[PDB]
């Protein structure tokens, strides 16, 4: 679990959004894994706007923070889940770092700020959805 605040946004991967998400929907897109929700309160999480390849994740499953380096944004294919059909996720950065299945919303930072929310792992692997090109969340 975790989410991105910014203004008045809740960023959260599309498939752990809750029904206030869904009744509060601004946007989604299910091949990026990504919905955001308008929220009452202001958020005051800053959004890098860069094309930074290193960076730290939170890892929920070891109560961590990790330093990774991590691919551009791309489509990447994902095996099948409960929640799609297998598929190519667009927008995907990779690194090699340790995640589980719950560790999916924890944050990937930068110097600049956020980047991404854990949205894939696997086999050593762990998948970052990017947020960088969603220039509106600041407007
Ligand atoms: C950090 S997620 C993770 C990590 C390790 C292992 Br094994 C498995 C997972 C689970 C995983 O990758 N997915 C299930 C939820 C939907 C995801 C998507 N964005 O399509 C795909
Ligand atoms: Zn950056």
């Amino acid at each position: 679990s975790g989410a991105i605040y910014v203004g008045n946004y809740r960023v959260v991967n599309r498939h752990l959004a809750t029904h206030n998400d869904w009744a509060n929907l601004v946007w989604e897109d299910s091949s990026r894994d990504l919905l955001v929700s308008s929220t009452t309160a202001q958020g005051c999480d800053t959004i890098a706007r860069c094309d930074c390849q290193t960076g730290v994740y939170y890892c929920s499953s070891r109560r961590k923070h990790y330093p990774v380096s991590f691919s551009k944004p791309s489509l990447i294919f994902v095996e099948a889940s409960e929640y799609y059909p297998a598929r190519y996720q667009s927008h995907l950065m990779l690194a090699v770092g340790h995640s589980e299945p719950g560790d999916c919303g924890g944050i990937l930072r930068c110097q600049h700020g956020v980047v991404g929310i854990v949205s894939t792992g696997g086999n050593g692997l762990v998948g970052f959805a990017d947020v960088r090109d969603l220039l509106w969340l600041d407007e």
